[PDB]
Order: structure tokens, then sequence, then C-alpha cells
């Protein structure tokens, strides 16, 4: 293919092989059994980019203990507000200040274009930045006016112990959605990123040690899913558990945690539409389509996956959306051009491939794509467009995760919401049209947490992210994120004493 | 052993001659379950009298249900009507109980077994819930920001959850459905609502009064029958959005666990073992009182009931002789009597529950000052006010929730300690502290892991504060402008106005 | 000329027979001016006929009332009530305003001239704000910072502000007392209630019906008179903590200075020169209705008013027609008569400055398209309804507060032409877009300097909104949640549990 | 006395005369006559240590016309608040980077002890850094249940122009309890320091212009009360003037500002009482006495000036308070041990002394210094007054020097109704050990600036201002953006309204 951009096995930076530890309680550490896994660079084929310690279920335990006694006996939820702000400003200036190596790790370790990863780095210094103003900020209530004898007070406070756990396809950005809002809050946390992608995770608490927030308060563990989900859902010293990536383990973790009544925080998949109306601008649109679908190779929670497209201007959005998707470069996630890169895993691109296959079984017309390229030299996945999609349809319903575009056309913004809505997820959707009346009533009845009005995929720390249905549970980010990992005191204050009961 | 304070119960009464008869609300209509099956509530307080009939609904009667509140919230008006509106008509629902306070009141008493001031007390307060959801329902929020660029404006908007399935339980039936009902339906959403197998009477009345004031058909939907198959059906249904449980932790849990399968919303309030605090400054008469009324009120079956007492060494006794003399005197028995302050045990597994916790407590060596025994056989189901003395942290009394008018004192010497031995419980729904010194009473409570908190004060709240749980207790808060959210989906809306800058470039 | 949509006044109409004498109120008590002086009120609709009367204050009758509302603030009852306590007998004065709904839109409509149709809705939109501040007055809160260090807890405290004198304009007097009163009562303060001297029968009544819900005395008090003695005292005396003042830019300027001679706080809701601005793109037949609905809206005595027209040069022809064509139907003329939709002049000093103004932009080279003189001169104060075509910015009629039913159109070509016109103003009221574009519409809204902001609307607003104005219109916000800040002091309290570090070493 | 730390005239620090200049739209200038102010450094012989430039009103209307461009045409208002907020850290990180030097010329032309100055200059990065952080996150709201055909919006948006004026006791702390707020909130500025005291004001102005804030978002102007004071509430092209120092001034200020209804912030004087209870901690409450009176010498609007005593912990109070009041080091601003500082001017520390001797003939009972102390250089010793009696001068006006006057009381009622007998309500403390003394105490005191067992030490975190006399409106916080903007509440119908006209 013309666009693609074939990687070199011979960069320099592939011979800088990382070796990472856990660190727990301040201090980095192997797992016990010495155990390790490897990281193999998916846009590089054979190359050995990271490894880190195979926790066992023990290992993480210790974490575990390490965040409870940080919470219980530390300084961390004692310090003002402003203290907790003044060192989560330091780890954002820290960011910044090992932006390069950040972002090659993630480049490295995702398959993530280098460029793409270099923006995320500095986008989670931003992410810890404002969580480090707000923190300071948190209040409660007073109610001064529940009778002249009483004083109500509503009162803030830290859920405690938080296990958080992070998906392979915005490692860093994810750990920075959910531990600044979670130790700012006063919490102590035990971070598990993914077995793929574990190098920045690490890296961000040796920068917080740096920083330096006491022991304990950020940990991070690194396995693979099994022993250390299961422990941080059980385990009766987690106060929470905040989870990110499949709807599938989302629920297991879930059913978990419930058997003890511990609070989860869940960010799953989805399968958003964008909608674009007659009355959009068309060029716009266009770009807007192919950055929702392609962005991340389609390894988004908050893909455009499904095009809902008005009648009129079906055909004059396609041939633009097809022209773009001939020419965008894709590839070797080290090359300053690439704009799209590699799939995750061998068994992640097969996925992806089998429900390309499903779609030309089901009678969906493959415009584009719809296989493997480069096949020796690292995974990657051609841009791929359906039209012709019907609700009905495997590829129009499953959360593919891949670079694939699935088409439907609708006459009204009624039938249009109807369509948006059909579905069991309810994480993102855009709309895009020139009207006052469709773009915003359409956006108000379409049941989606996250949504974009003539945009897409790209947000800011200051408003809140979340999924209606099955798309998640709780509300991340701008002050709503600070709500997730606080608890709230009510308090009725009998200044004197109260009347009598007996009398 | 007869006791004097005891109020015999009068088998006699009028009251009791009345077997009122209730039938299901769904989709704006009074039916029958598809089967005609019933159940019967006996009076726990009069040994034999039915006093309530209502459906025993199946699986598929439940899924009707659920259907209604489904149709009403996708195609019916009520998320669409202005929050002034659905204020007005939540309003009239609160008129309506006070138009109707003395029928709801003898209901509430003859199912409970509660007192019939306490009850009557409890309906007012409900009627109080009622308008102060009202109110606050109009001005539900949510946010803009107009500094993210000038291109751009971002938007978070407030919407309903949608269907929601409400579980209540026997021990406050009205003030439970109206803690929950009017926060869920005044932020939009549509309800199922199923009480207690025990004590449904006044929760299809409060459904009929919703009818009653036009709320539209399918809104407010009520069923009954045992916990399952409502409390499985609620919990696993597609078409319900989330399930607000109010119960135990042992079916709390079980409920949780099956609406995680589906990744339905919870909102969980369980029970707790309350401690009250009592400091060597505190005001010894006042402390004494609250101290019955925390153990007493609803014949301790209550899940902010103080049900451990915490006591400074050394005002222990003056603070035990005061508390045993209003526990001597404090009227119990009879529900139908205007002088009686503490009722009858829900039922007659309840009442042996109870007492093989106090059977239990005798075993572990702590020692019964005061009652420990069922009294008025015969007549009823009655429990004495029962004291225990020296208990330690490590009794099955000083750990597992009674839920009985059966207290646990065990004493210290530290406001440190008092604070260990407070937040010594999986539990975390409640706590009182009682001191007249301002660094002991404020930074007690501040370190003390329970969401309702009391100083100087027990049982009494507001409907202007937010109630909920820490740890075991509970998941989410209700009440004030907190239960509002609990029944809201917020989103965000990233708005362009013209276009973005290209991706492709 | 004789129009024939003018309705003549109907001189046997036998509402006209009814005599109406009033007394003010203070410190719960219905008296007269010390000196018996009274000042009539005759029907501006209705030649001769004195539908009201009420006293003349003197200086000392209204330092009286404010002695009254001090009391009641400092030692009465009222902001030592829950705020429960004060929201049920809001709710009771709300609930009285319907059940007088006919007897109060009938005052309005013969001391302002205002159509009874229109009275009506008012009345009915008056016992909403009076609902609305009810049901949030009991929910008002300060803030807990429980983050500044173990040793400290931040509190901050709403408390009232205490007295607060209000002054209401002839326009609107029942909605603008609604608007002030609810939220200041709301708030723990007292207040004194001067409406105009030309209409202060329903705010004399509003009063009476707070005695009558059992409002405590004190708490809400009115006097009446002219614009002095009255706006100096209020303004000047040492025992008002705040005055709020509803009229014209010069009044409130005035009151302003004085006022802060002393610290006084202010509000202030003065006139304007709201623009609608109607862009090719906009739905043309509601455009036309709105711009008409606008300017005529209680016969353009309104401080958001539509009083001019910016128009997109592509649509002008169309929208004109459309515009006119509304203009020569609307009925306008008797305010007893149900089919009136435009009322007469408040005096015959207003009509003939409204008079002035046309005959000024006749002289500047306006085109006068239709109306321009008085109509049925025998009958009462009538002014026709009026347009201007052809207006340019430096004309006095493009920049002054008209306050009649005289409309200034002007044309634009671009969005960016059309924000400069709407912001070449020194008022900062109001400003309706109307465009069916999201850019365009949103990006104009967001770029007027105006409080009081619509979107294919115009006139109709929520009690869940706050409103004010930018520049010369006003200081402060009223109405929604902003309200009470206007009307509470926000107390910090930085505690200190135990012993701060000493300063001294 | 002991205590005094006498002024050393050779200090090398004293010599090293510094000169300002104006900043208006980027640019640093002179005034267009070339006039100049001094400042005299009030602990020391005429040693002169500041200069900077006379405003005629052309000069000050140019400042107004740069913040005027700035905010109608220029980047500030339309820059995201994460972009405004990025550039207000920076200008956080240059205060601490230039920490001794702020300090330096603050301990100079103030006559304020150094340690204290430096304590200040860290609180202003504080001040600086709590409002950036808070800027990107400023909301209106949205109203989603007002009908389907309709959405609610309320959009907060800059008040515009703000001129703020600034007084000679705390001149840094009050541009940074001002400045970030207004700009924070999308404004831009022009910074009004008080003649004797510019230096820090216009440094400040630098430090935002190093930062990268575009010009004319942040100008400083200097000169005397008028004609900057009148420009400023009279120029049609400020929107709002945000005035701190005494009532005179302010009220003054206030009535010029109604004339065109110009919005108005006031942060004015107080006579803050002090209530001790029989319960208090006894030395806690003795060192909080002595600390609320001589805190700044006096000089100061939350000033503990009143101390109420109940009856029976009064001996045992009062002589903890005289053995600190006798102990405690003034003097020498440029000690690192002087703990009170000099008087302003010849004209204030004469102000003081006249009250001192307006008490002494009312009948009050003077326990301990009421003297002027000094040859070279303007001094009070710290004044301790006995047997007040409400109805006396120094009981209900503003002293501002070193000078408490103490008054006792029997009952909790009594203590709340001689707190309240004052025309001011900016500040008051009150110490006891006791729950529901302590609270309802200070529930029921009409001040806007309240403490528990603790005086003068507050928090970027909680809102300050003055209840009657004491001011209009509410600073720092999240209360002091809403200060600084306007909120915009828009009825936006989707599609068309129900026609009017049937
Ligand atoms: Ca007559």
């Amino acid at each position: 293919l013309s666009n693609f951009i074939a990687p070199d096995s011979n960069d320099p930076r592939l011979r800088i092989k990382s070796r990472y530890q856990m660190l727990v309680d301040g201090k980095s550490v192997d797992a016990a059994s010495g155990s390790t896994i490897d990281r193999v660079s998916p846009g590089h084929a054979g190359e050995v980019v990271g490894t880190w310690p195979e926790a066992s279920a023990d290992d993480v335990r210790k974490a575990v203990a390490a965040a409870r006694k940080a919470f219980d006996a530390g300084p961390w939820p004692r310090m003002s507000g402003a203290e907790r702000s003044r060192l989560m400003f330091k780890v954002a200036d820290l960011i910044l200040a090992r932006q390069e190596e950040l972002a090659l790790i993630e480049s490295l370790e995702v398959g993530k274009p280098i460029a793409q990863a270099r923006g995320e780095i500095g986008f989670c210094a931003d992410l810890w930045s404002y969580a480090a103003g707000q923190a300071r900020a948190l209040e409660g209530q007073t109610h001064n006016n529940i009778g002249d004898d009483r004083l109500g007070l509503v009162l803030r406070e830290p859920v405690g112990v938080v296990g958080i756990i992070t998906p392979w396809n915005f490692p860093f950005i994810i750990a920075s959605e959910r531990v600044p809002w979670a130790i700012g809050s006063g919490c102590t946390v035990v971070l598990k990123p993914s077995e793929f992608t574990s190098g920045t995770s690490i890296r961000l608490a040796e920068l917080a040690r740096e920083a330096g927030i006491p022991d304990g308060v950020f940990n991070v563990v690194t396995g693979y899913g099994d022993p250390a989900g299961q422990v941080l859902a059980e385990d009766p010293n987690v106060d929470m558990v905040a989870f990110t990536g499949s709807v599938r383990v989302g629920t297991k973790l879930g059913e978990i945690a419930a058997r003890t009544v511990k609070r989860v925080g869940l960010e799953l998949g989805g399968k958003g539409p964008q909608i674009v109306f007659a009355d959009a601008d068309l060029d716009a649109a266009a770009d807007g389509i192919a950055y929702g679908v392609y962005h991340n190779a389609g390894q988004c929670c908050i893909s455009g996956s499904r095009l809902l497209v008005q009648e009129g201007i079906r055909d004059a959005l396609m041939e633009r959306l097809l022209d773009i998707s001939r020419k965008v470069a894709f590839g070797d996630p080290l090359n300053e051009r690439t704009k799209i890169g590699a799939m995750i895993s061998e068994a992640h691109a097969e996925k992806v491939h089998s429900y390309v296959t499903a779609g030309i079984t089901s009678g969906a017309e493959l415009l584009l794509g719809g296989e493997r390229i480069g096949r020796e030299a690292g995974l990657y996945y051609a841009p791929t467009v359906f039209a012709g999609v019907t609700p009905d349809m495997s590829i129009a319903r499953e959360e593919i995760f891949g670079p694939v575009l699935s088409t439907l056309t609708f006459k009204t913004a009624d039938e249009a919401v109807a369509l948006a809505n059909a579905t069991e997820f309810g994480l993102s959707a855009s709309v895009w049209s020139t009207n006052l009346e469709t773009a915003l009533q359409t956006i108000r009845r379409i049941r989606a947490g996250r949504c974009w009005i003539n945009s897409v995929i790209d947000g800011t720390p200051e408003l809140p992210i979340g999924g209606y249905k099955k798309s998640g549970l709780g509300r991340e980010l701008g002050r709503y994120g600070f709500d997730e990992y606080s608890q709230f005191k009510g308090v009725h204050v009998t200044l004197g004493r109260p009347a009598p009961w007996f009398t």
C-alpha cells in the first residue's frame, strides 16, 4: 500500500532494552518468584522493548498493605489539600521534564505513533496539573438554617485504598485520568497496568517517588490479568476498584467486588456513532469520521465505530472519506509522519480480522482495507471501511476495537437517534450539523455520556467523562472524579442539648 | 415476668376488625397477581389478627411492572416534562399524604407494629420528604464551561438514570419509600417499588396517591410479594437501569452481585452497628435520654440504631443509672396505644433471632443488666428493653447487627481509644458523639468512619442533608441534593461551533 | 384616525364601580399615614375612574416601617427559624396568590392599564415565583473545608443581609415584588416594600397575604407614597442594610450614590435598549411574531423590551411585511376586555414623553411605517403600535429608552456587524438572537454584552434562571439560586481545634 | 524600653535606592510630565528608598485604554482557562524566585519587619498559585429541565476592565488577593498602589510581563489619590473599581462610581473584637491577643483592636498579655528578630497617639505603652488600655496602631451584644473550649472574617470580606471569581416558541 510506512528494526532506540521493577511502599522490587514478562514491540517484530515482574497474589497483597498503612497511619490523608497539591504539581513538572523518554516508552510498548505519544504525554502533564489545582479546593457543605440549636455539616473525606486497573490502549493517559483524582482526594493507590504496557506506569510511580509523595501512597504492580484483578477485587483492605477495559472483564470484577460491598468505578467499551446530517460542514465531517475511527488504530473506547449518514450526503461524504483513508500515513510508530500505528498483539489483530470476515459474510460491502499489512515487519491492519451495513449485523453492534468503520444511512433526525441508541453501549457519540435544533436536540436524545458536536475524540480535563448503559459506572475527571474517590459524611450537630425523647 | 411499663394490647380494638385488602399498581391500573395468589399480614402487636392482604407477584407480574416503567420512560410524558411540572405533581402527593395522615399512620402501625404516635409523626415527616424533593427537583442543574476556547463550549447536561427498581424494608416502609421515590421520579426517572412482604399497605397507598395526584401511568408502579422473584427480576431485567436496595448486608450483597453482571447501577443502604460515644464532659441527662432513644427507637429495628454504647470510664456509673431509670419506665407494647413509645417485633422468626443474640451475649460472659426476654407471649410479639454491660469487642453482640432493643455497653479511657473501638467494625452507617468540648466533639466525629453522624443528638435528621454509609453499610448517597445525583446520568458535551482543525493535514 | 384593532373602553363595565382604599402595613398592622394624607390612582385605561387610594407616607412613616423590619430581624423569630419553617409560610403565600388570582389580576389591570388576560397570567407566574423561592429557601448552603490541616476546619456560613428596602416600578408591580421579596425573606431578611405611587394595590395585598399566611409581624412591611421621601429614607437610614431598586437609570444612579455614602449594599435592575437580531436563516413567521411580542408586550413599557430590531439585509422586506400584518391586527385598548393584547400608557406625562421620542424620530429622518399618535384621547391613555424603519445608530430613537410601543429598525449584513450594533449602547439588560444556525446563534449570544439573553424567543423566562444587566442596566443578579446570594452575607470561619502555634517564642 | 531594637543607621541596604516606572500596555514608562514622588523609609533616618511617577489623569486614561484594548481586541479573554492558568503559575514561580528582593522592598517602604515581609511574599506566591488552579475550573450552569423545546444556559464571562486601588499597609498581599482573581476571570486590570508603597506592585506587574502575560492585561500606574482614583471611578472604559483602604475614601469612590452604575468592590476598615471565655486555653489566647493587636503594628483592618474578656479570667489573661507585651521585640524593620515594625507616616503615628491621649481623658486605664519612641524613625510602644466602656472613642473608632481596648463581660449574650455594638463588621475571634459557646457565639457575631481559637492567619481557600460598613463583596476562594464575573442567563428555544399573536 502506497500510504504504508515500513518500520526500521535497525533504529537505535530499539537497542535500549529497558528493564523495570514494581514500586511498593517506596521501594523498587522484583516479584518474590523473580519471574518476569517481556514486551515485544508490536510495530517491530521480535524486538523486546520492556520487561517487568510477573507478580504473584502475595506480591499484590503487599502492595495493598503498603497503601493501607499509608492511608491509616501515614501523613498523606492528614496533609492539607494545599500540601497534597504542591507534590502533585511536582509530578506534572517531572512528566514534562521527561516527555521524550516517556513518549518513546508508550510508542514502543503500545505501537502508538510517536507524534501521537508525545502529545499524549503533554496532555497527561496537564491532567496532573488540573487535578493538582482542584485538589486543594475540594469542599463539602454547611447548613446554617436547620434550626437555631443545630448546625448541619457535610464533610468530604477520602474513600481510602483504591485499586486502579488500566488497559493497554492508553496506559499513561488512563493512569493520569485516575491516579491524580484518587490521591488528590486523599486516597492511597495500587495501580495495575496491562501486562503489555507497564513501562510508563512504573515510571509514573517513580516520578511520584522522586516528587516525593510519601511511601505507599502510589504503588504499582505488574503481571497478568488473573492474579492482580481477582486480588484487588476481593482483598478486604481495598475500599474501591477503578477498572478501565472491556465489558467482559469489567462485569466480572464488578460481580466479585459486590460480594464485599466494595465501591466500583468502571470505564468500559462502546460502539460510538458519529451522526452526519446533510447540512454539516462536509470537509470537516469527513476528516472527523476518519479521525474518529483511525485514532489509535481504532483501539479506543470512544472510537467513532459507526458512521450514521443522512441519505443526501452519503455519496459526497463517502468520497471524501475514502480519499483521506487512502492517503493517511500508517505503519512505523517511530516515524514522525505516522498517523496510525500498530495493533497491540497478534490475538487482538486476529479478533479485528474476524469481525471484518463476519462483515463480508453478512453482506456488507467492503470498500477499503480488510487485511493485514507488512506482516513480516510487525502488527499492522489496513484502514477498513464497510458500506451497506444494517443494524442487526454483528459489525454494527459489537466493539471491533480496530480501524474498521461500519456505515449506515438514515433519512430523518428521529431515525438517527433511534439507530444511535440501538446498542447496549453508551460511552460516546458525535453529531455533525450546522443547525442549532438538529445538533442540540440530537445530542440531548442520545444516551451516551461523552458527546461531541462538530468534533470527535478531543476533550478537556475540565469536563467529566463516563458511560451510560453497559459502557460504565461513575464519572471521572473535572470536579466529578473527586466525588468518585470521596466519601461524604452528613453531620447533624446539636449545640447544647436536644429535646428529650423520654417525657 | 410481667413488667409494669408493658402496655397490654387490646384484642377488642375496632381498628383490627377491618381486614384491608390491597392490589398492585401497574401502568395506572390496580391489579392482582396473574395467579390470584395473596399474602396475609398478621399484626405483630395483636396475635392472630389479619390486618392486610396483597398479591404474591410472580416473576412475569414484575416484568410487566418493569415494562410499564420502561414505556413511561421511553414514550411517556414524564421525563419530557419540565422540572416545574414534575414538581407540582409531587407537591400534590405531599398534600395528599397530609390529607390521609391518620389513615396512613394506622396502616403503618398495624403492619409494622410501630407505636401509633411514632407512625403519625413518620407520615408527617414523609409529606415533608416529598415537599423537600418536589422543591429541589425543578432546580436540578448541570454546568457550562465557557472558558475552553472561543471556538468551543462545554456543557454538562443532567438527565435521568431511567427505570429504577426500588426495594424497601419492613422497618420503615413509608419513610424509605419517601426517601427514594421522590428523588428518583423528581430526577425524571420511572420506578417499580417493591416493599416488604410484611408491610406493603402504605406503599400501595402511596402509589395510589400519585395516581390520584395525576402522575402519568407507569411512572410509579408497585409490586408485592416475597423477596424473590421480585429481587432477582429487578436485578437482572435488561429494562431496569438501576436497583436501589435498602435492607440487610446479606441480601444487598447478593443483589449487587447479580446487578453487576449487566453493569446495572446499584444504590445500597444497609445495616450497621452504630456506636454512641459519651465523654465525661457530656450533658449527662441529655446523653442518657439519647442512649435510650438511640437503642429503643423502633424497638431497635433500625439501621441507624445506637446499638453500642462507648462510655468514658467514670461517667459510666452515673450514665448507666440514668439510662436504667428511663428504661424501667418507658412505655412499650400495644402499638395502638397513644402512650406507647416502643412497639412490637416484626415477626416470630425475628424475635427468636434477637433472643438468640441475647443468649449468645450471656454465654459470652456479658453482664445482663435489664430485660433479655419476650413479654406478653400470648398477646403478640414483644421483646423487653435489654441492656448488657462489660461487652468486649470480640463478642458476637459487640460485632453483629441484632436489630432488637438490645444495647451493648463498653468503656474507654481516651478519645483515641473511643475512635479505635468505634471503627472496629465492618459497618459504617451511623455514629453519635456526646461532648460539650469543641475539640473532642469535632475531632472525634471527623475520625469516625460512618456516613450518618450526630453530635449531642441521635436518630433525628433532615431531608436537607445526605444519608448513606461507609464500608459495608452502603453504596451511594440519598436525600438532600445528593439523592438526585444518584438517579441522574451526566452527559459531557464538547461543542465545536464551526469546525475543528483538521486531523488529516 | 380610528384603528379597527382599537378596543374602546366600555365605561359600563361593572368592575369600574369598585372603589378601593388601601392602608400601609407596618409591624403587622394596617395603618394610615400619620397625616392622613392619601394619593389617588385614576385608571389609565378609563378616563376619570378612581381605582385606588393609599397613604402618602411621610419620612417618619417610612422610618417606622424600617424600625419594624429592624425589630423583626434583630429580636423576632423569622431569621432564627429553619429554612423549612420559612418555606412552609412562603408556600402558604403562593397558595393564597392562586386563591386570590382573579381579584389580584383585576387590581393590576385597573391600576397599571395592563390587559386583564396578561395580568391574570402574571399573577399565576407570581405564584410560581413564590413557590420556586419557597422550595429553594430551605436548601441554601455554605461550604466546609475539611482539608486545611488536621488541626483546623474551615466553615463558610450563609446568613441573611438583614433589613432590605425594596423599591418597585409601575410597569410590573406584582411581578417585581415577587422576584425580590421571596428571595430576600427566604434568605432570612426582613423587608420594607415601596411600590410606585401609581400602582400600590397589588403590593399592599401581597403584604396582607403574607400576614394572612402567618408570616411574623415586621418581616414584610409595605409603605406607599411619592418617590421621595421613601426613596431617600431607604437609601440613607442607618437601620437599612440594603436597597434593592428597580426602575430608571436616572433614579437608580441617584439612589446608588446616596447608598454609597454609608456603604449600604445596592441591587439595581434598570432600563435597557434591547436588540432582537434576526438572521436571514431565521424561522421568519416565528421571528416576526417574536418581534411584535418583544416591542408591544406591556405596551413597550418594559425594561427587557425588544425596542431595536437589527435585521439581516436579505430578509428585511419579508420580515417587515409579516411584522406589519401582525401590527395592523393586534388588539389594543380596553384593559378590561379579554381580547385586548396591548393596554394603556401609565400616565399622561409618560404618553407625552413617548410621543416626544416619536416626533424626534421623524425629525431625525427615520421612516414612520405605522402608528406614531395617541388613540382614543377622550376615553383613556393609549398610544398606537409604532414602527420606524431606516434608523441609524446616532439617532436618539436608536439610543434612548422610549418605554412605549415604538420599534426602531436597523439592517446589517454580517454577524460581526450585528454584534457591534447590538453592543453600541450604554445599556446591557436583554437581547434576542433569531437563527437556525448553531454557530451564529450561540456565537452571537456569547458576544452580546447583556445579562438576559434569548435565542429564538423573547420576554418569556423562568424562575430557575438568574436575571440582571451588564453595563448601566443593573448591579447584581436576581432569581434562581443567584437572588439568594444577593440577600445573603457569607461568613468565613477558620476554626482551630485546640491551640494554634504560638506567635511569641 | 529594653524590648526595643534601635534602628541601625548604617545598615547598607538603606543606601541602595530603587527607582520604578509605571507599566502600561507592556511598556515601562514615566509620567508624560516626568514628575516623580519619593518614599522615605519610615523606620529610619530620612533615607529615600523608592521613587515612582506622579501620573496625570491622561496617563491613567492611557492605562485604562490599554486594558480596554487588551479586553476588547486582545487574546487574554479569548484564551482558555488553562492557558491563563499556566501564565499565572509562572508569576507564582517568579514571586518565589524573587522572594528576598520583594521582602526587602516591602520592609523598606511600609516599615514592616523583614521576617514578616518574607512570610507575606511567600503567602502571595500561594495566593497566585491557588487562583491559577481555580481559574481554569470556573463554570456556569445548564438547565436541561425547562421544557423539551428549550435549554437554559448560564454563562460565566469576565466583567471586563477592573481598576484596583490598594492601601499602604499590605501592598503586595492585597494586589495578590485581587489581581489574580480578576485576570483569572478573563478581566484586564489597572492597578493603583498607594503613593507610599508602589515598589512591590510595579515589580508584580513586571513579573507578569516576564511570565508572558499579554500586553495591557496587567497595567500599573502610580501617584497620589487623585487624579488616579477619580479617573478609575469616572472613566466609562472602566467596568469595575475594587478598592481597599479606609471607609472615608471607600465611601467617596463608591459615590462617584454609582453615578455611572459602575460595579464596586470595597474592603474597608474594622474594629475587630476577640472574645475570650473563662474556659479558653489561657496561654494560647493570651498569645493570640498580642498577635491580634500587634501584627503589622496594629495597622491592620482585621486587627483584634477590642479585647472582650469574661470576668474571672480577666486577671490571669491580663497578666499573661502584659508579660508578652513587655518582652516582644519591636523596632528596626531590618532586624530578623523584630516582631513589630514602624508606623507608616508622621501624620499616622500622631493619629495613633492622639487616640491614646483621648482614651486617657475619657477615663480609661493605661496599663502599658502610650508613648512615641525614637530620634531617627517613627515608632509606637505596645499599648494596652483597661476599663474601656462602649461609648469611648477608643472603643468605637479604628486606631490602626498597636493599641488594645479591653472591656469585660459576664455572659455569652453580653459578649455578643458588645461585639456587635459597632458600625464595622470585618473580623472577630472567639476563644473557648466549649462547643456550644464557640460556635453559637461565632454564628451570632455580624462579621465576615471569623476565627475560633485563632486570629489573623487565613487561607486562600476561604472567602474574605466585611459586614456593615467594613465592605461590599467577597474576595478569595471561589468567591473572588464571582466578584470579577458577569453571569448571562440564556433561554434557548430549539425550533420555535408558541406564537404570541394567535
Ligand atoms: Ca368608578
